[PDB]
């Protein structure tokens, strides 16, 4: 429902689960990547946009919870009657049915099911427990339907699936299959997201016919028909078991198959972008609901492989942002304490800045004849400096040039800056 959301109600609803979320950091001191998709979903929020200022408090919540944790659908489903699998494919379809039989024989096989004149589920025993080979072909399109209809989905995607590499407990009654070993099969995560999609699919479509049967029979609805990006993963991992059900037996023949956490540090770099996009802003509403994305980043690295130093970099950059303010002001004090949690980024394990510190020399020049923002970036700058103590001398020596415009005089604090 929280992805759903991105009325307002919704957000306040993701407010108390920002507040209960920070209850589950006292737990902790999966399902919870997916509340990472519903995290990402918040940086939709923040592409989204002074209520919106509450839900983006209650959002910098969920950020310090999230960090603590790392420590109407719609369905559009594509056609598939509309699309003709080719001749040489439905012999590949006998041996992928062929196992949907030896996997949902062996489910039974599993639980000491066996062959059966009833469905009597106390009598241990099922009717259709016979062997595949025995099934008239049109019980093998029971299995094959659903398969040729995403075969379908995917050549409607025109999705390429081709030869390419070679293919590869006490006993129970009734037939006695052993399936080839597709649960060590391991998707590439350009076939991962394929599975995703995939499941997208299965989502989308029996989604949408679910919603025209239950509307049908004058019915409701399903928990399921939220859209498929707003679902949490454990949620698509039903479907996804599925896709990857497919596309691994796909991988186990060695076709060809294509469309034709450090992750969390990744969208703090496509915050960065957006950090970009605001330079875009600096070049004359979007860029207050960036500061709504300032106050999640503060709150976010309050808490705080590689990528994340760049994203370090970026901190580095979005601060040469604040260097054009040195020559709204909250914001600025958003990005103050984005500045001491940049502290913290420093804490989680180029010369051109100290030259930016030449010019905040000369304006101390100024500073002798008698705006001051360019001395609160080098106060915080010199924090960063304690943060190297935690842990270019010739910029240095244009501050001892600032030390000789000491001596030539509120300044005594600036002077404790230095």
């Amino acid at each position: 429902d929280v992805p759903i959301l991105n009325k307002m109600p919704l957000k306040l609803l993701t407010n108390h689960y920002e507040r209960c979320w920070k209850y589950y950091c006292l737990p902790t001191g999966t399902s919870e990547e997916e509340l990472h998709l519903t995290r990402k979903l918040f940086w939709g929020i923040f592409d989204s946009l002074y209520d919106q200022e509450l839900y983006r408090m209650a959002m910098p919540c969920l950020c310090a919870i999230a960090g603590a944790l790392p420590p109407n659908f719609d369905p559009r489903p594509v056609e598939t009657l509309n699309v003709i699998i080719p001749e040489k494919l439905d012999s590949f379809i006998n041996k992928f049915a062929e196992y949907t039989h030896e996997k949902w024989a062996f489910d039974k096989i599993q639980n000491n099911w066996s062959y059966g004149e009833n469905v009597d589920e106390e009598l241990k025993t099922h009717p259709m427990l016979r062997p595949y080979k025995t099934f008239s072909e049109k019980d093998k399109e029971i299995y094959r339907w659903p398969i040729k209809e995403s075969l379908k989905a995917m050549i409607a995607w025109e999705w390429t699936i081709e030869k390419a590499r070679e293919g590869e407990y006490d006993p129970r009654e009734g037939y006695n299959p052993q399936p080839p070993d597709l649960s060590g099969v391991t998707l590439s995560r350009e076939l991962q997201a394929m599975a995703e999609q995939l499941a997208e699919n299965y989502h989308n479509t029996w989604g949408r016919k679910k919603k025209q049967e239950l509307e049908a029979k004058g019915g409701g609805t399903h928990p399921l028909l939220v859209p498929y990006d707003t679902l949490t993963a454990k949620e698509k991992a039903r479907d996804r078991e599925k896709a990857q059900e497919l596309l691994k037996f796909l991988q186990m023949n060695g076709y060809a198959v294509t469309r034709g956490y450090f992750l969390s540090t990744p969208a703090k770099v496509l915050g960065s972008g957006g950090h970009a996009s605001n330079k875009e802003k600096e070049m004359i509403f979007c860029k207050l609901a960036a500061l709504v994305r300032h106050r999640v980043s503060l709150f976010g690295t309050d808490a705080p492989l590689h990528i994340l130093a760049r994203s370090l970099d970026a901190r580095t950059v979005m601060k040469s942002g604040p260097e054009i303010v040195k020559a709204f002001f909250e914001s600025a004090s958003e990005d103050i304490e984005k500045m001491v949690e940049n502290l913290r980024l420093g804490k989680v394990s180029t010369t051109v800045a100290l030259l930016p510190v030449l010019t905040t020399l000369f304006q101390h020049i100024a500073q002798h004849q008698f705006l001051d923002d360019v001395q609160v970036s080098c106060y915080r700058t010199l924090c960063s400096i304690y943060s190297l103590g935690t842990t270019v001398e010739k910029l240095r020596p244009a501050l001892g040039e600032c030390l000789a415009r000491l001596a030539a005089a509120a300044f005594l604090e600036p002077q404790l800056n230095e």
